C-alpha cells in the first residue's frame, strides 16, 4: 500500500497499520491569541492534506516568485506518499491557555511519580504533539520540518525523537518485529483489525464525560533508555527469565509456539510478562504503538539507545496507570530506566475537507 | 535485500551503491599489546564474514549453555542481510603505537585549520572508524554492537554518528538523492563503474610510496550543522544562485535537464559548483558519500540539521585539502559549520577467508 486516508472519523496513526520509521515532536504555544491558534490548526490542516497525499505544502517547492521563500523546503520531492499520518494531540498544559481550564477531560490525568523515574524536564511535557510515521524518514522528518515552519512565530519546537521499527522491503508483515534486548516485541497487543476490543479500550465514548473527545484516545509516551552494556553480560537464562518467554522463537515457559496463549504460573512472579498481563490488573488492557531508537553514544561511549513507547488507551486511569504502577518489581527495572514522560488527549476525526484538527474543541 | 560480497582488492562500502542507513563509529586503542590487538583484528574479521552474510556471530544468539550470555545480541535475527557493508580505517593517533610510527603514510596528511572551524575535540578524530552502512538501520546498530562487544578492554567509542538518510551517489542511472537543503547531492561524482576514474583518483597505488596502502584509499569525515533557520527565510532566487543549479531539477543555471554539463562562467563567482568543480581545482576530483542526520532539538526552539560529509581520495593533499581551500569565498558558508573533523587510512581488501583486515599493515 501507497497512502492512507487523512479523513475519517477517527485520525489515522492510531489503528492503521504500523509504518516503519517514525519523527515525534512536542511543541510549546507562543500565542495567547485563541483566534491566531485557531488560524494555525486550520493552515496546519490544509497542509497536513497535501502532505499525506505526497504533495508540496502552499503553491509548491519550486516555480514561484524567485524573490520569494518556497512554501515548501523541497527535501521530500521525488519520493512517495511512503503511508504517512499526521496525529495531533493536546497536552494537560494548553488547557491554562484560551479559556479552557474547564474543558480539560479528566481522562487526561498527570502520571504519579513512579519508582526508579529520573525524568528529563527538557525532553518532557509539550502543550501539543505531532506523531509523524511513514516509511521512508525523509518523508516523515519532511512533515516536521514544514509545520514548524509554518507556525514560526506562534509555536515552538520543544523536544524532538527518531525511531525505527521493521524494514519492509526486506522483512514479512506478519513476522513480530524485535526490540534492541533481541526479543520478539507485540505478540499479544490489540490490532487494528479488532474493531470491538478498540471500541472496548482506545477510543473515547460520548457517556464518558467529555463530548468533544467522542472517538479520539489517550496517549502516553515514555522515552525509555536500555542499559544495553549491562544486558549483554547477562547469561541466556537470566535474559528468558527477565520477560518470561524464550528467546529464539518467543514462546511463554512451558510452551512451543510464539503465539501459544501464556501459563502465568510457570513464569517467575516478577517476570515482565506476568505482571503487564491483562489478568494481573483487572482486565486492563492497551494498544501499544512504540518504536525502536538508536541516538549516538554518550560521553561514557555507551549506546544512547531504547524503547519510545507509545501507548493508546480509553482512559490514562485505566490503562497505562495501572499496569506501569504494577510493574513495581519487574525483573527488567535493571536494565532500563524512564528518562522523558508526556500526556495527550488526541482528538476525533478530521470529518471531510471542509474540516480542521481541534474543531470539535474550538467550535 | 541482497548481500554485498565482502572479499575483493579493494573494501566494499566505497564505489559499492549507496545505501539508505549509516551507522559510523570512531574508537580509541586502549592496550599496549601488538599481539593482543592483531588478535581483535582476526576476530573483528570473522565476526564482519558472518554478519556481512545475514549469520550470527560466534556460536549465534541462542541455544548455547543457558549460563552463558549469547555470543550475538539477537536484534538481526530474522532480517536479510540488507547490503551490509564494513568499512574499517586507521587514524593517524594509531601510529603512535605497536611500533609503528615509521608506516604512517605521507598521503595520511593532518588537515590545516579552515576559516570558520568551530570542532569539538570530544567528536573529532580516533584511533580507527568502522563505517556501517545498510538498508536497514537495526541491521547496521547491530554490527556496531557486536564489534564493540568483541572488543571490550582493547578499545572503547570515542563517537559515533548515525545518518538516518544518505545524500550521496555512486550510481548516476538511480534518482539522485536531496539534502536538507532541499536539492539533489550526488549528480557529479565517481559512479562504482568508472573503473578509469576509481584509479585516478580514488585507489592508492604501489608507486605513491606506501606499499602496504596498496589497493585502500583514505577518508576524510566532516559533521556540518545547516543554520536551517537562516536558510528558509531566503528567496528561491538566493538559494540557486548559492549553488549554481535551479532546485526543482537540479540542472546547471540556464540548461534544461540535472545530467547536462555545467557553463561554470553563467554561475556566480562564489557559487558552490564553480568553486568545487575539478576545473577550478587543477583537475582534483572526490568520492563523496556522505548522509544526513537530524540529532534532536537545539534548545532555542529548533529542529537540529546537518549533513555527515565523507570523501575518499587517492591523497588527502591531492583531494579534499585543495577543494575545501578553494571554499573559503564559498556563498553556502553563510548557511553551515564544520563542527567536527577526522582523517582516517582505509586499508586494501580482505583477499580471502585466510586474510585479515590490516595483514598488509601487521
Ligand atoms: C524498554 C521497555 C520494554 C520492553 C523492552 C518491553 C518488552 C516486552 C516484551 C518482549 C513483551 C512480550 C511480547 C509481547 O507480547 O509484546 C512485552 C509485553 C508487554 N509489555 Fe512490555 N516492554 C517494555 C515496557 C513496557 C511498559 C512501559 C509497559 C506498560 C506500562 C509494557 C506493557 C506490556 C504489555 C501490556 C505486554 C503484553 C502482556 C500480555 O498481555 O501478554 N511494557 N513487553
Ligand atoms: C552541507 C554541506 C554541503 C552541501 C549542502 C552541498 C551541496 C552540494 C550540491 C547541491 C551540489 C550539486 C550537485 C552535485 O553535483 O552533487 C554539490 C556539488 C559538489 N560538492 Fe557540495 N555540498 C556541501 C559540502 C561540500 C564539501 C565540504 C565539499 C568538499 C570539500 C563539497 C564538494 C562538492 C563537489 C566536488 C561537488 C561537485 C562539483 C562538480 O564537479 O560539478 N561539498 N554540493
Amino acid at each position: 500500500g501507497s497512502a492512507v486516508p487523512f479523513h475519517g472519523a477517527h485520525q489515522a496513526g492510531i489503528a492503521t497499520p504500523v509504518q516503519d520509521r517514525l519523527h515525534f515532536a512536542a511543541f510549546d504555544v507562543t500565542t495567547e491569541d485563541r483566534a491566531a491558534f485557531v488560524a494555525l490548526l486550520k493552515e496546519w490542516t490544509a497542509a497536513a492534506r497535501r502532505l499525506t497525499a505526497g504533495h508540496a505544502v502552499g503553491e509548491g517547492a519550486y516555480g514561484g516568485l524567485p524573490e520569494a521563500p518556497p512554501d515548501d523546503t523541497g527535501e521530500a520531492l521525488g519520493l512517495k506518499p511512503s503511508r504517512l499520518t499526521l496525529t495531533i494531540g493536546f497536552g494537560p498544559s494548553l488547557f491554562t491557555r484560551f479559556g479552557l481550564a474547564d474543558l480539560r477531560p479528566e481522562a487526561l490525568a498527570d502520571l504519579p511519580k513512579f519508582p526508579g523515574d529520573n525524568l528529563d524536564r527538557a525532553r518532557s511535557g509539550g502543550d501539543l504533539c505531532v506523531q509523524a510515521c511513514a516509511d521512508d524518514p525523509q518523508v516523515a522528518v519532511h512533515a516536521i520540518r514544514n509545520l514548524a515552519r509554518i507556525g514560526f512565530g506562534k509555536v515552538v519546537v520543544r523536544w524532538s525523537q527518531l525511531g525505527f521499527g521493521k524494514t519492509s522491503s526486506t522483512t514479512p508483515d506478519k513476522q513480530t518485529p524485535r526490540n534492541l534486548l533481541g526479543f520478539k516485541d507485540g505478540t499479544r497487543n490489540i490490532a487494528g483489525t479488532e474493531k470491538d476490543r478498540l471500541d472496548r479500550f482506545v477510543w473515547a465514548a460520548e457517556k464518558d464525560g467529555t463530548p468533544w473527545m467522542t472517538g479520539g484516545s489517550y496517549l502516553v509516551a515514555r522515552r525509555i533508555r536500555m542499559h544495553i552494556e549491562t544486558w549483554d553480560r547477562a547469561s541466556l537464562q537470566e535474559q528468558e527469565d527477565v520477560f518470561g518467554r524464550d528467546k529464539g522463537e518467543g514462546a511463554p515457559v512451558g510452551k512451543a509456539k510464539e503465539r501459544d496463549e501464556p501459563f502465568l504460573k510457570a513464569m517467575k512472579p516478577d517476570a515482565h510478562v506476568r505482571l503487564a498481563h491483562p489478568d494481573s490488573n483487572g482486565g486492563a488492557t492497551l494498544l501499544r504503538r512504540g518504536y525502536s531508537f538508536t541516538d549516538g553514544t554518550d560521553g561514557l561511549g555507551r549506546l544512547d539507545a531504547g524503547l519510545f513507547f507509545l501507548a493508546y488507551q480509553r482512559d490514562i486511569r485505566t490503562g497505562f496507570v495501572p499496569v506501569q504502577r504494577n510493574l513495581a518489581t519487574d525483573a527488567l527495572n535493571e536494565y532500563i530506566q524512564h528518562v522523558g514522560s508526556a500526556v495527550f488527549a488526541v482528538p476525533p476525526g478530521v470529518r471531510d475537507a471542509d474540516d480542521w484538527w481541534g474543531s470539535t474543541l474550538f467550535g
